[PDB]
């Protein structure tokens, strides 16, 4: 269905080796398999340094990039076709299906890969690769290393510089190709309709873990392999805990509910945050403290086109959050003091977002130059400003305690501004109310 | 939701205590963490052995069992209370929640456990623990160890022996308490219920996927963390895949589905199969596999008893099948010459079943003294006979090529033979259609169920 | 039937708190279960106090409001679901059930309540709780405390006050919400019924137990799972005996019949007194001493209005009973000396009414600040004038000894007066009698 | 009413005072009063050992026998005539009443028993009581005891042993005598009639409590002060709670009803169970099961006699029971290896019986020497077999989920065989079914 294309991949090997000097080589490990209990194996990831390279879904495997090598450039180490074993555990995509269904120049059997792979770093000059990142990876090339430093009196030489890939390959996935925010938008209206789903059935009685349910259910029948993230379902003082993840609280009447997810789609993240009132209606207390994050959500979007920089967002809803706070009689004092002396902290302790990709917290450098990088289009990011007030914080009075508020949505720099990619769940009390209120009347 | 209560973690303590030789000590830790992609944490599960002695949820905790120490003989290390860590990701139950909501006799901050556990160990003849279970744990204990050997000048004694704590802890797991029983059954009936929406739900056009989404929807809604294992949904010649996980092909009039799902419920296993024709009606080819792999399935349940060994389920499942091929004109001969020579094999590849628990696949030893084991009561395990005819197969006529069959129950012996935790979905060919075609009807009426 | 609903409940909940100093917690239990005989328990019965505040039915629970406390003010403790005993006892709401159905905000178990409930004390300046209500539970308390002394170098502090809170909660109670009036008066309504039907089939020659039947079975066809208290049914002298219980003579022809009895309905009592003749008919002398029963009851209700004290409604009885006895002959003077002397005594010797709610003489200060309280709206109470002529008195003629006669209504306060319940059973001679021969047929 | 004679009382105390050693004496109390809610008591219950003795029905008393006593063998202290108590309270027996009707050689006001008592005490070898039954009375015995040591020095003797009453008493009351047959007899009839006309009223639509209110309307007009228990009724699947007391759920078309409910007269119990249809027919496996525990209750007849031990009518239904859930395939497997290991437990998880007398579970040994109780005439006993299938047992068809079935008699052992008293509430499918029938068309 929605998928990068095969060709889609081919580019980007293009455009890393493009940026790597001659003769030199790139080496990219697929991610380890990890299990969960006794023989049960956790679901699979691709590592996606390595998935954005190749779009091998594979595990026990090694990319090598070796630019104007004259048989190929693309050289692939995979497992083997093996009858028995694909009995148990699947179809394998062997040599054969490296080159023709990925695209590799040449591919070998992993487990001939110490039999080759120093042969093919002999006489570089550079060696590519994801230093510190995977450092059982990083011992085995060591060894590879080793192999040619024995014969070195044969005139092998083995390469003087290990350079870092992670700041190069990073930097590329930070600027997003037409086809990544078409995938992105995808999941982005795939977990929208999950969260209006959560709205829908939610009422007093059901457990945090019958919405994760439903986020779950809509997810997987969009394809999703898997959610970008654990799914966070706060009911009431649970929204005060940033990264709740017990989901296992009885929904009360008057609650409020936090849901922070987001599925994934050919490995890119979506995220999503909403905010509503289990029993269908904003309290006063809730209503206010909900419309001051919106007004701080909307806020942000405004900052956010070529030419702003990183910070610029996260300061706007700083402000607003904290005027709306004094406003409320939350905090006493001159707004620009109390931002100065950070005393907005006590409800609003989180960055207001981060760069989103096929990682949710997605690689790419916030700082270029000692200041905050400067956006451009292709760039993607999330804006989640909160108002978080313990329970027990006793500085405020009794009606305002135990509220948290998160509105989260996804969004794409664009030539002229922006483009939020998550407009497809709503956001205004009005029409969350109006929601929750038609699913009410139409269950009876 | 149904889970093990804290008195019976306590009585499991007791029970291995009970068992250690004195002067002892048993040290167990957690299950780590691992991250999934960049800074994205897999979804946590608790070392089974470990839950099995503590019901502790959280990582970053060892647990040790010091019998006949007055102070106390259930030690519990774990992370400390941080109101910062705490206010990101959760609440932690700290020393005081160790003690009072957990039973620990004495807890400690798991930063601590380098300036404590030595002296716990030392003057102790033998350190029970999981040898080769845990390569990082097996480093530190052998760091505390050489503590211990650096304070002789104090005196300090090293344990010399050191034992495989699996074989009596993993022997305990083999016999299901009641409470233990109890936990399947739910587990089990929530399973059963997520394999009929499933079937309620399959129509030719949609895709693997949108089966295990029901699946993990009834799950979530029963209560799960997580499925027992990765669910396998195989529509057609993926059926032939014993573990086939891909979950993405478009579902085809005239497929097979295979769907071998289940959750657990507080760390504890449930395991279903369940074969289905796609467009509610199995072809007459479907049919006669399905009906001879539920021949061995049924038949399966009467070597399962006290007194029979582990292996008569199996051997049973083996003749039905061979019997039943032959019969069919896929195998040619005699029976007992085909069994002999493996001939089945190329259909009928894996065991019977295997333990059932807290792990799908669960602990315990299949042999003792050489021979299989005999059953008790309390003993959980599976029942599961299959038959794959490959799609390459060209031994067979076409007709049967690319089907695959498997009918899979979870049991539990009793006193009196056993008893099946999941004839709550059905398995003859007449129920099956018959619910299917009920939730067709039903649907085009727009009823909602 | 009706009943409380659950949010009521919540109300009453932070009503209290609202009340409660700072920093201070209130303590409930349920009540205890008895044994009747052997292995055979009485019928259960919930403390009204508990569950005026929970409407959790089951034994072996203990409540406790902490206000301003971050991670809920309501905490209860009480059974764990058990297989193997509910399938002989019944369902247990269990914990998920105190936090589900009843609105708990944490729960525990009841066994756990020992090193639970100490910790949630320490700390607190001021623990309310019933004083002497239940000794067990005032022993019990004690331990827990204990519990927090026995840490004191740590810094754990017990609490230095302890406040009796019957005194807040029993106030509270005594002013009737809206959905409290709606199930007293379903409940009078029903006894009113009852009271019918035992008019309606009485005749000589059965026994007062025949009558009780009527009332238990009309009482419980509507529900009720328990009279609000024992049925008095008493034929003849028996009406001279205040709580006659015996309910075991052969009704007479001659004899007059009174029944005290009402049905309770989710632990709301009502309370009616009817007399009426065996035969049904009133002689001439019952008539007379009926009436003027009957005259006493229709006073007393002018007197039950917002700014009146408790005690006119009774003082109206007493003159309407002593002028009316010295009218008949049978006390001898000038009225007001005969009610300074308190002559009426010898024949009306208790007093008009009491409080009416979940407990039949319900909760509720009668004095306030050295006088009769001031009645508001929503109070409820009963209005029960009688006259009892014992069969030995030889200071009257004969023709008067052995007439007993009790007319009880219930009643709730209202902005301008009040509201009779227990007009659906009637009291006038004519309409009794009329009830009583229209049923001969039947 | 039907009752125990005055003349059987005093043979009791005679027929105990015979197995005492010389020079004892032996100390009953009374039952203890307890509150209900606030003022309101629960019903009164005499203490079925000292109602054995005495057929006293007061509270605040205390028995005594002492054999060979001069001035009167028999001693009964009790509360004394007072007439201002008596004018509220009820009538008091006094000291008049316990030596005039109830035959005491010698009364005395229980106010005074600190004072007389001991006396009766000192002196004698042996005390008989009831160790451990009543532990406010056991310290009472403890300080009488005391006063005595407390005067050995002006010659005082204390007695030095103390014998627990129950096992001779407890024996004494397992062998109904003709009068106690009689009273039983009595109390099944009026339990037969109310289990029938609960049949004859039940509809879908009602709710459990209308039937429990017919149960109650007729033992009442029989003349029960209280049920021998508290009623069962339990619609659908409630019928598979052994003891569900709830009675408040709403009974639908496709239930069963299972009522298990009996009066007691006179302080003797009866105890019956029936199931039936709510809507009148029996389902197919409704009526196989049904039929199954009828067979079963039919068969343990046959193993109640002289000269049959305790558990031979319960090993009777067991056998019945297993062979029919094989037959009916809920379960498989050799009978004689399933009844071995127990798998009938599954479905059928009590007793087949209990001893029945004044208490509902009444006193006796069911064990001596090691073996199970050899029956002789006069032992009363029940039979009372059940099936029960779980709703969500899955081991078993769909179509037998949610079933329970009781069938229960009461039974007296006789010179060749046992005598039913509870015939006169049937209990096979066609009459019941007529029955049903009969009373909805009319
Ligand atoms: O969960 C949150 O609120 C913050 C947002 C930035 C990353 N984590
Ligand atoms: O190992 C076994 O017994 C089964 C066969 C297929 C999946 N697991
Ligand atoms: O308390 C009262 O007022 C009434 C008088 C008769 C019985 N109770
Ligand atoms: O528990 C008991 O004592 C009886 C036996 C059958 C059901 N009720
Ligand atoms: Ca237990
Ligand atoms: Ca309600
Ligand atoms: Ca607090
Ligand atoms: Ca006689
Ligand atoms: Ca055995
Ligand atoms: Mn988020
Ligand atoms: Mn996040
Ligand atoms: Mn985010
Ligand atoms: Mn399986
Ligand atoms: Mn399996
Ligand atoms: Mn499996
Ligand atoms: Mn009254
Ligand atoms: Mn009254
Ligand atoms: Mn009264
Ligand atoms: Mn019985
Ligand atoms: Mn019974
Ligand atoms: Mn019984
Ligand atoms: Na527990
Ligand atoms: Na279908
Ligand atoms: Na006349
Ligand atoms: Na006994």
């Amino acid at each position: 269905m929605i998928r990068i294309p095969k060709s889609e991949y081919a580019r980007r090997r293009k455009a890393l080796m493009a940026q790597m000097e001659p003769n030199s080589i790139a080496i990219l490990p697929a991610a380890p398999m990890y299990i969960r209990n006794r023989d049960v194996e956790h679901v699979y990831r691709q590592d996606s340094d390595f998935q954005y390279l190749t779009g091998f879904p594979e595990p026990e495997a090694v990319m090598a990039l070796i630019p104007g090598r004259a048989h190929g450039e693309y050289v692939l180490f995979c497992r083997e076709r093996d009858p028995e074993r694909e009995l148990w555990d699947g179809l394998r995509a062997g040599q054969d299906g490296a080159i023709g269904q990925y695209g590799a120049d040449d591919a070998f059997p992993i487990g001939d890969i110490d039999d080759i792979l120093p042969g093919l770093i002999e006489g570089r000059d550079r060696v590519y690769y994801a230093l510190g990142a995977n450092p059982d990876f990083d011992r085995r090339l060591m060894d590879w290393i080793n192999v040619i430093r024995s014969k070195a009196r044969q005139g092998a030489q083995p390469p003087n510089e290990f350079v870092a890939l992670d700041h190069l390959l990073h930097d590329q996935r930070l600027y997003k190709s037409a086809n990544e925010v078409k995938v992105m938008r995808y999941a982005a209206e795939v977990s929208a309709r999950a969260h209006i789903r959560a709205m829908e059935v939610c009422r007093p009685g059901l457990f945090e873990y019958h919405l994760e349910a439903e986020l779950e259910y809509e997810f997987r029948k969009g394809g999703a392999k898997m959610p970008a993230y654990g799914s966070i379902v706060a009911a009431g003082r649970n929204a005060c805990i940033l990264h709740y993840r017990e989901n296992d609280a009885a929904i009360k009447d008057g609650d409020l509910i936090l849901i922070d997810a987001g599925c994934e789609i050919d490995c890119y993240a979506s995220d999503i945050t909403r905010t509503f009132p289990a029993n269908g209606r904003f309290s006063p207390e809730q209503k206010a403290i909900y419309e001051l994050v919106l007004e701080a959500n909307m806020a942000a979007f405004d900052y956010i086109a070529p030419g702003r920089h990183w910070n610029e967002a996260h300061e706007a809803t700083v402000r607003v959050i904290t005027a709306g706070l004094v406003r409320l009689g939350l905090l006493e004092g001159d707004v620009d003091e109390l931002i100065a002396h950070e005393a907005y902290k006590a409800f609003y302790m989180h960055r207001a977002g981060h760069w989103l990709g096929m990682d949710v917290h997605d690689v790419g450098e916030y700082r270029v130059g000692g200041e905050w990088r400067v956006l451009e289009p292709g760039m993607a990011m999330t804006v989640e400003p909160g108002i978080y007030i313990a329970p027990d914080n006793t500085t405020v009075a009794k009606k305002w305690r135990g509220i948290g508020v998160r509105i989260e949505d996804d969004v794409v720099v664009t030539r002229n501004g922006c483009e939020v990619l998550t407009n497809g769940v709503p956001k205004t009390v009005a029409e969350i109310e109006a929601l929750m209120a038609a699913a009410k009347s139409e269950a009876a």
